[PDB]
């Protein structure tokens, strides 16, 4: 199983899950409440037990703690990862994000003295979706998805009904779980005039893409092959794959028999291990 351990940071005690094991699988979540191991469950489960597991809960989900983020920037987030890192013990790493993980892990795999091997990407959320925001009619498929849910019943809703297709009965609830704890510890902060729920992102945080030695495999839905190939979060290298599949945005809930096929092929061949 993982150990839990809030870990301290410049940010304040962060949670973490963690496994021994060298290379270290590093997880971090899309925007929401889900603690990051449960949301990974089903990547995590099918990873061999030599392989180590690092999971950490961004302020404000899962059960790190709900502070007040308007005076943080990426950089601090960062360099509290960073921190983390440093406090375990493995030497080399792949990083494994959804969605807006990704801004995190370009600058991680850029800053880290530890040696990234790979980076995986579920829908890693790209300069040119931010910039237009997720859901703006720039994809008329996400419009019309967004349009659709248009309570909070409606967004919690679509929410557990995915989750309940791809998990077991067990781990749902867990995930779940985590997701009550949250919004629960959020209810004492999240309606102050001053909070803000997370860091700011800016122009300087877009400056990062991947190292040419570094490979990269990103699962997206077919409709943003475009923007996956043009991204910052592809690159030449010979092992980097772009892999469309899946109905939703919830790529690691669903699509993991396929992540861990093009996982285990990666480091089958890897130069570096």
């Amino acid at each position: 199983a993982l150990n839990k351990e809030m870990v301290n940071t410049l940010l304040g005690p962060i949670y973490t899950c963690h496994r021994e094991g060298n290379p270290c699988f590093v997880f971090l979540s899309g925007a929401g409440f889900f603690s990051t191991a449960d949301n990974f469950a089903n990547i995590i489960d099918k990873l061999p037990d030599s392989i180590g597991i690092l999971t950490i809960d961004a302020p404000n989900s899962g059960y790190s703690p709900v502070s007040n983020q308007a005076n943080v920037g990426l950089r601090d987030w960062v360099n509290a990862i960073l921190m983390i890192f440093e406090h375990f013990k493995f030497q080399s790493y792949l990083l494994c994000v959804h969605s807006i993980g990704g801004f995190a892990a370009l600058q991680i795999m850029n800053q880290s003295s530890k040696a990234c091997l790979g980076f995986i990407g579920l829908e890693p959320t790209t300069v040119m979706i931010y910039r237009a925001g997720f859901s703006s009619d720039l994809y008329p498929q996400l419009a019309l998805r967004r349009q659709k849910l248009k309570t909070a019943a409606d967004r919690l809703n679509y929410l557990k009904d995915l989750s309940r297709s791809h998990f077991s009965s067990q781990q749902f609830k867990q995930l779940w779980r985590g997701y009550d704890y949250c919004q629960r510890q959020l209810n004492d902060v999240q309606s102050l005039p001053d909070f803000k729920i997370r860091l700011a992102l800016g122009e300087e945080d877009f400056k990062t893409g991947i190292s040419e030695k570094i490979p990269s495999i990103v699962f997206s839905e077919s409709f943003r092959e475009k923007e996956y190939l043009e991204s910052e979060y592809l690159n030449k290298h010979t092992q980097t794959k772009l892999i469309l599949c899946g109905q939703h945005h919830y790529l690691h809930w669903s699509e993991t028999n396929s992540i861990l096929e093009k996982v285990e092929q990666l480091l089958s061949n890897h130069e570096k291990l």
